[PDB]
């Protein structure tokens, strides 16, 4: 509260570390469904059903231009990528499996890096 603060967690490497994580996600072999925005002209249903589209290129641009106020807002966008994937794709499709694998990959790097 006013003039009563918890000790200061060092956040100065957060930007670099989120960049590194994102690079590792970008270069994974199962990243291909997630590298670019879904083409809303060519994929029936996507626009109306997925209220907040997200993809790795868009996360990379946001990261590079100071649009993440902290590491939790970055983790929310990454998880949004996988949540959207589960919303639109069957678990037993190549893309559905890709999405479960990538979420697992991400959550381990996240825990190892920050927790």
């Amino acid at each position: 509260s006013m003039s009563v603060k918890k000790p200061k967690r060092d956040d100065s490497k957060d930007l670099a570390l989120c960049s590194m994580i994102l690079t590792e996600m970008e270069t994974h072999e199962d990243a291909w469904p997630f590298l670019l925005p879904v083409n809303l002209k060519l994929v029936p249903g996507y626009k109306k059903v997925i209220k907040k589209p997200m993809d790795f290129s868009t996360i990379r641009e946001k990261l590079s231009s100071g649009q993440y106020p902290n590491l939790e807002t970055f983790a929310l966008d990454v998880r949004l990528v996988f949540d959207n994937c589960e919303t639109f794709n069957e678990d037993d499709s190549d893309i559905g499996r890709a999405g479960h694998n990538m979420r697992k990959y991400f959550e381990k790097k996240w825990t190892d890096t920050f927790k």
